[PDB]
């Protein structure tokens, strides 16, 4: 799999990232944790993002 | 898992949340229970919410 | 599962109920009959909804 | 299932159906044939309608 | 199945289809070929086509 | 499976594309990587595509 680097890489770091999701409403903050079904974000609270209904994930700068 | 842990807590302590489906609708209320499939959210009724056309489960509130 | 234990009820007490699509739109009647796929309701006619494109379920009034 | 029985009713009694895909919008004629994945729907020409982008489908009278 | 009969009439007599995907948008042209996953479409450029964002095929004129 | 082929050739000869998501919104760039999940698109940043939410993958021209 290659989304278990990516999304490590993005929590790692603490790099900002735009969540895009299935209706074009964006989301931004930084990704607490993972796992296959969801994504947690993290802004003045975290919230519960299911990636089923997520279109992409966009870096806010670019990562190693 | 972490949406098990995740809506434990909501379900718990009773945490006011807002749940965005995949078309934008916000819906609001309490997480009466959950099970892989569906989440129950209490207002005046019970109604029967398909995690699959979930976006994001918002608290409404810092969550330990 | 909870779908099970939920959509017997309203189907048992013939309870009203508004299913939402995941594109709002809204159906209204009484569950006939359901499995895990589909969910037959009633009106003028029975129609067959897929559950895959129900965002959620709500009775028109409490339900044991 | 329930599918099965109730499309085989729509196809043997040549019921012309509304399908509303899960966009709203809104198909109409007599089903040909099905399988668990699609349905072929006849009008002017058989059109293949996958059931993951059928919402529900609509009798345009009452099938036994 | 029924998918690849269908499909392999409109690939073998080079029918001219519309394809039109979850969100209305329409596409035309003629099918390349085909796999369970995806169908490749033939206008200027082969583009590829995810079944699970495909509605319905439009065969153009009636097909064998 | 098609896919594989498909875009190892964008991947390969780093074949500008345009991606189209299932709610019409367009991203344009390189094809970085893939597996079956996801796809990784590359302009300024590499941003992760969700197969799932792709609609169609189009070529800026013919592929071999």
């Amino acid at each position: 799999s290659l989304q278990d680097p990516f999304l490590n890489a993005l929590r790692r770091e603490r790099v900002p990232v735009s969540i895009y999701l299935v209706n074009g409403i964006k989301l931004q903050g930084q990704i607490e944790s993972f796992d296959q079904f969801v994504i947690l974000l993290k802004n003045t609270v975290s919230q519960m993002v299911y990636k089923h209904a997520i279109s992409t994930v966009v870096p806010s700068r670019p990562v190693s």
